[PDB]
C-alpha cells in the first residue's frame, strides 16, 4: 500500500511530540480533569454514526500522534491545523456551553501557548 514519506528533521518531530504531549497532559487546576481525555480516541462510526455524518474530517489525538510518527506533518503549521480541526469538530458536534465544546476552546489556547514556549527554546 502507501509509499514511505521522507522523515522530517528529527528536531521537528521532537518539537511536534513535545507540544502534543503537553496539550494532552494539561489539567484544569480546579477539577484535575485532563481536558484532552475525551479527544484521545474518537468513538466508532458504528457506535456514533451521527458523528461521522456531520463531521467529514474527524481527528483525535491518536491520529495526530500517528501523523507525527508518519511524517505526514511537514511543519508546525501542519500540526496546528489538525489540532485546530480537532477543536473545530468538537465545537460543531457539541452545543456551545457544553463541557466538550468549552474544553475544546481551552485546548486551542493551550496548544498556542505550549507551541510558543517550545519554539522559544531554540
Amino acid at each position: 500500500m502507501a509509499e514511505k514519506l521522507s522523515p522530517n528533521p528529527p528536531n521537528l518531530t521532537k518539537k511536534m511530540k513535545k507540544i502534543v504531549d503537553a496539550v494532552i497532559k494539561y489539567k484544569d487546576s480546579s477539577s484535575g480533569r485532563q481536558l484532552s481525555e475525551v479527544f484521545i480516541q474518537l468513538p466508532s462510526r458504528k457506535e456514533l454514526p451521527e458523528y461521522y455524518e456531520l463531521i467529514r474530517k474527524p481527528v483525535d489525538f491518536k491520529k495526530i500522534k500517528e501523523r507525527i510518527r508518519n511524517h505526514k506533518y511537514r511543519s508546525l503549521n501542519d500540526l496546528e491545523k489538525d489540532v485546530m480541526l480537532l477543536c473545530q469538530n468538537a465545537q460543531t458536534f457539541n452545543l456551545e456551553g457544553s463541557l466538550i465544546y468549552e474544553d475544546s476552546i481551552v485546548l486551542q489556547s493551550v496548544f498556542t501557548s505550549v507551541r510558543q514556549k517550545i519554539e522559544k527554546e531554540d
